[PDB]
């Protein structure tokens, strides 16, 4: 599923991401925009052999099991395919764990390089929230 901008904002808010660990909703929408272009089915292989999955490009090196990342962890206790569903629940619950691990949203390279420090509220402009 490719979410609309405000559609994703509403889903993220319902699932408790607005201000989670102090990160306003616009930060999360911006991260999803540049990680996946709002496409739940996005997958990208990393040089180390891990793969990033879903709207927030969550990495199999630590967070989910894909059966093909030797020596990796599965800290969200989910198959990586669960991060590709049209229902964003699994991605949100796992993102909450990632952002709580100590480094905040810096875990998302696209957030650090393209969202951090910017006017992220623009990503929720016009949305009925
Ligand atoms: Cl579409
Ligand atoms: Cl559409
Ligand atoms: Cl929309
Ligand atoms: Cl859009
Ligand atoms: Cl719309
Ligand atoms: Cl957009
Ligand atoms: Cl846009
Ligand atoms: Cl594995
Ligand atoms: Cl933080
Ligand atoms: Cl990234
Ligand atoms: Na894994
Ligand atoms: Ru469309
Ligand atoms: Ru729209
Ligand atoms: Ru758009």
């Amino acid at each position: 599923k490719v979410f609309g901008r405000c559609e994703l904002a509403a889903a993220m808010k319902r699932h408790g991401l607005d201000n989670y660990r102090g990160y306003s909703l616009g930060n999360w929408v911006c991260a999803a925009k540049f990680e996946s272009n709002f496409n739940t089915q996005a997958t990208n292989r990393n040089t180390d052999g891990s793969t990033d999955y879903g709207i927030l490009q969550i990495n199999s090196r630590w967070w989910c099991n894909d059966g093909r990342t030797p020596g990796s962890r599965n800290l969200c206790n989910i198959p990586c395919s669960a991060l590709l569903s049209s229902d964003i629940t699994a991605s949100v619950n796992c993102a909450k764990k990632i952002v709580s691990d100590g480094n905040g949203m810096n875990a998302w390279v696209a957030w650090r390089n393209r969202c951090k420090g910017t006017d992220v509220q623009a990503w929720i402009r016009g949305c009925r929230l």
